[PDB]
């Protein structure tokens, strides 16, 4: 059984549009929420989301090549590049049918389908465009992905909404556990900001109605009144040991366990006790042949629902236990919005990169506190500490709840 | 390794209501291309489609709870239900925790964002219905399946187009291997019968503009013009073979082999001699530990495309060799059409009840012998064969390859 590392990563988000931006920024707990300009929130009861700031598609992408891709698959192009670069995986003849690429979308192209729609419509069948469905459909991102670096082995992707970029790096690490790949390029993206996305999450009540930016996302917080949207894309380079070690590369960590259970209870609520997050971070730790003592930090899913983050608490504490009280939990999502399927993916990057600058980024927005909620939150600055084992969980709707135990490298 | 055996099947499709109607119908050459009722059409080009006949989801599910489910869901649910029926698996307190769902759907809930986006548009955006998002996204026939069911084990969607019902089982099956479920409900489902569906794919000129019923979808034949659309569910239960055995469970077939691969290519033309589709076949024989001589049949992907059936025969001419013109291939899509998401399972339960029964299903409509395509396809008569291992391909849009091998359960 292969030990599978990081070598490279690819981030655009919020507070960021690379990797070190990203991470910087989140030490100094910045606010990627603000008012949103990609549409016109003036029908609608939110108008704040985390959007990228700054962002040009054709800085990376030429016009004519970029027209034919939905947001969602862009900003995955863009990270996996960046990913790929920062990992100089060498993808050519005699490598590629070995490095493949398993990137998941929570939600797909939203926007490609509203347009298409409003030309059948509008302007009838015969004006929708060739490229609707290759643009549309949400394995696309990995296809164009693929495409772009030349990948050819695993392809794949994990869609289970919130949990879609763990999920996805999780089946991604098991390939290159069992070697089936020496290298997969993984993760999640999401371009949510769109008409029929703010109009149906909000219909169902998950959106915060909150147009202050202040408190807009506040996890764990008196008076949370639902999740930030944001959109971005979270991309990671794994490799097999061997592989990393023989090309000469940086190792950020090591991947060491994964878990995935079922609430198996609502389709939008989580389970009471958040009994389904708990037995997956058990199942991680239980892969990782580790136990609660070992997990000094945990990125936590925390999206500043009333219940969820009470669920994921009461997960924490059963699982934990005695150490809950000596352990870092920390939601980044206060900074970036929660990114859906992306969100995922950009929290392996925050814990990886937490082991490898021991240092842990804060929950910004911590000022209300809560009295179901004690627990180590990391509040509104960055702190130091040093990390041996850290965790990540994703705990979406549909019940999936998905975990990532990850390690420090020294051999 | 863990041996992984299937214990239970379930299925929608063109051309029966449950696995044994579906199977009986057949190995009849029934066809299940017929005009399309589902929606006026009109100002299309496109007329025919496999639906589902004399399908009531009243049936099954309660109106108000069906209508709280797109047909994606609904069928993955209806499927799934036979598939544990048929298995009789029991999923109850001390069993649901390692049992999982993996079920894909490459296309989600396309008739549901039709209704919700034209309300938006001319009504308003507090008009959308509050299930909107759980009805839409691929990840909720998983969710909704593991609801109904009780399931609890790992909960996840492998989303990759055409290769999506194969793909996903694929999953489900490294996952009982690896040991991480004792049992997992998989497959895929699709309902892409609507107006954006059949608009997008015939925009890319990916739909036959055929009417004539009997000709329509030539899969491997002269006139080819492109798919046949169809609807339906797929879906096995799967288990480890001492869990099986403990329960007492009859077994249909054991799942052996499993390769993925990615074209990187084109966003929807085939790699040249279907070379991806060849490294998957490869990679799902080493996988089993076989070489090409052991596979007695093969179900085919076989859309009925000029460039896809002609590559996919290049791609078996390339990995079998010798072995050939030895070689019972077979496209079961002349009779269900093109399934999409849920093909993949339909066509992993056509390769295993093909193993049971030692009876391979034809290739309906061969009419005209493409000299290209010079493969022993089974012409539109069933035939008789003795079976040890068998393969099923899925070769679909975004370069995704997806290979599993079957095999006749020993002891």
């Amino acid at each position: 059984n292969k030990r599978v590392v990081i070598t490279g990563m690819g981030a655009l988000s919020p507070i960021g549009n690379d990797v070190k931006t990203t991470w910087e920024n989140a030490l100094k707990g910045v606010n990627g929420i603000d008012k949103i300009t990609r549409i016109d929130t003036e029908p609608y009861s939110v108008h704040l989301a985390g959007e990228l700031k700054n962002f040009n598609i054709e800085d990376h992408i030429d016009k004519k090549e970029a027209r034919r891709m939905d947001r969602f698959t862009q900003y995955a192009i863009v990270a996996a590049r960046e990913a790929v670069k920062d990992a100089q995986l060498d993808i050519n003849e005699n490598t590629a049918d070995r490095i493949g690429v398993w990137i998941g979308s929570g939600i797909g192209g939203m926007e490609t389908f509203e347009i298409a729609h409003k030309q059948l419509m509008d302007k009838g069948p015969r004006r929708v465009s060739p490229f609707f469905v290759p643009m549309l459909i949400p394995d696309m991102a990995t296809g164009q992905v693929s495409i772009d670096l030349g990948a050819k082995g695993p392809n794949g992707a994990t869609v289970t909404a919130c949990a879609t970029g763990t999920n996805s790096i999780g089946e991604a690490f098991k390939i290159v556990q069992r070697g089936d790949a020496d290298a997969m390029i993984t993760g999640g993206t999401e371009a949510p900001i769109t008409h029929m996305a703010i109009a149906g999450f909000s219909a169902s009540r998950a959106l915060s109605t909150n147009d202050d930016i202040e408190t807009a996302c506040r996890p764990f917080q008196e008076g949370r009144d639902g999740f930030v949207m944001g959109e971005g894309a979270g991309i990671l380079v794994i490799e097999s040991l061997e592989s990393a070690q023989a090309r000469g590369a940086n190792i950020y960590a090591e991947i060491v366990g994964y878990g995935t259970t079922g609430d198996a209870y609502h389709i939008t609520a989580p389970a009471p006790e958040g009994e389904g997050g708990s037995r997956a971070m058990q199942a991680a730790m239980d892969d990782a042949g580790i136990e609660p003592k070992d997990v000094q930090y945990l990125n936590a899913h925390g999206t500043s629902t009333p219940v969820g983050d009470l669920n994921e608490v009461k997960a924490i504490k059963n699982t934990f236990g005695e150490a809950a009280k000596h352990l870092k939990v920390s939601s980044t999502k206060s900074m970036t919005g929660h990114l859906l399927g992306a969100t995922g993916g950009i929290e392996a990057i925050f814990s990886a990169l937490s082991i490898k600058d021991s240092k842990v980024a804060p929950t910004i927005h911590a000022v209300t506190p809560d009295p179901e909620c004690d627990l180590d939150i990391v509040p509104n600055e960055a702190q130091d500490l040093d990390i041996t084992y850290a965790m990540s969980n994703s705990l979406g709707f549909g019940g999936h709840n998905a975990v990532l135990v990850f390690k420090k490298f020294e051999a």
